[PDB]
């Protein structure tokens, strides 16, 4: 959809872009709130291709858990990508600002949503490469929409994508496992203070993130299987969506928690 510049008003700056700013604003069709990514004058050929390519793929995406493209401005400068505005913003910040305020069923439902959007992207043969809670937006219905703000990560990346740039939907499944851990922990930093290199050496040496507090056994088992070293052994996003859907629809299944590895405090 081509949007006319007269239908768009920018208000706030809310981020930075490839060669532009990200704004909040209002779109006419009263006025829907929207987010606006601009491509400022002097952008390169390559930048133009990535910008309008991004706009095109977003326009072909149509799924509940994928950021919805309101429209594009391509015939006027600056060029713009206009999406629905997501009131609660990015999931990582959102969960960190709302620590403990959600039920396990709400959290697992946020994970089903993300995994559904990811299954859709993998099925459309789109490799995300930067799946993290910082790239997931949350609307006022707690509905998670996969997005990409393109500031690209090691900690969320599969070992083969690190080691030799093999980015696939199986590498996105690894990232999704990290996202599961981010969610169930209310936005804790994966591996905490380990450096990037220490994170790579811990993974390749077989360490995996431990269980979040208050995490259903089935949810930890699932993220653990997203972190298989052998990429062919990881669940497909269809497997993930399926398991999450069955857990949610039979919610007692989430009452069995995985053990939490503590630290001492004694009577
Ligand atoms: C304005 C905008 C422009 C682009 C995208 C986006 O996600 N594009 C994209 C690119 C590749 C792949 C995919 C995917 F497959 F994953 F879907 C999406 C999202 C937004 N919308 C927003 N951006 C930002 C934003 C914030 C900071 C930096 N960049 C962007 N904040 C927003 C919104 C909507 N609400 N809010 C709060």
């Amino acid at each position: 959809t081509e949007i006319h510049p007269s239908c768009v008003t920018r208000q706030k700056v809310i981020g930075a872009g490839e060669f532009g700013e990200v704004y909040k604003g209002m779109l006419k069709t009263k006025e829907v709130p929207v987010a606006i990514k601009t491509l400022k004058a002097g952008y390169t050929e390559k930048q133009r291709v990535d910008f309008l390519g991004e706009a095109g793929i977003m326009g072909q995406f149509s799924h509940h858990n994928i950021i919805r493209l309101e429209g594009v401005i391509s015939k006027y400068k600056p060029m713009m990508i206009i999406t629905e505005y997501m009131e609660n913003g990015a999931l990582d910040k959102f969960l960190r600002e709302k620590d403990g305020e959600f039920s396990v069923l709400q959290l697992v439902g946020m994970l089903r949503g993300i995994a559904a959007g990811m299954k859709y992207l993998a099925n459309m043969n789109y490799v995300h490469r930067d799946l993290a809670a910082r790239n997931i937006l949350v609307n006022s219905n707690l509905v998670c929409k996969v997005s990409d703000f393109g500031l690209s990560p090691i900690r969320w990346t599969a070992p083969e994508a690190i080691s030799y740039r093999k980015f696939t939907s199986a590498s996105d499944v690894w990232s999704f496992g990290i996202v599961m851990w981010e969610v169930m922990t209310y936005g804790e930093r994966p591996y905490w203070e380990l450096s990037n290199h220490e994170v790579m050496k811990a993974i390749n040496d077989g360490f995996r993130l431990p269980t979040p507090m208050d995490c259903p056994s089935a949810i930890y088992q699932l993220m653990m299987q997203c972190w298989q070293q052998e990429r062919a052994r990881r669940p497909k996003f269809a497997d993930i969506v399926s398991i999450l859907d069955k857990l949610i629809r039979a919610p007692d299944s989430l009452k069995t928690l995985a053990d939490f590895d503590p630290r001492v405090s004694i009577r």
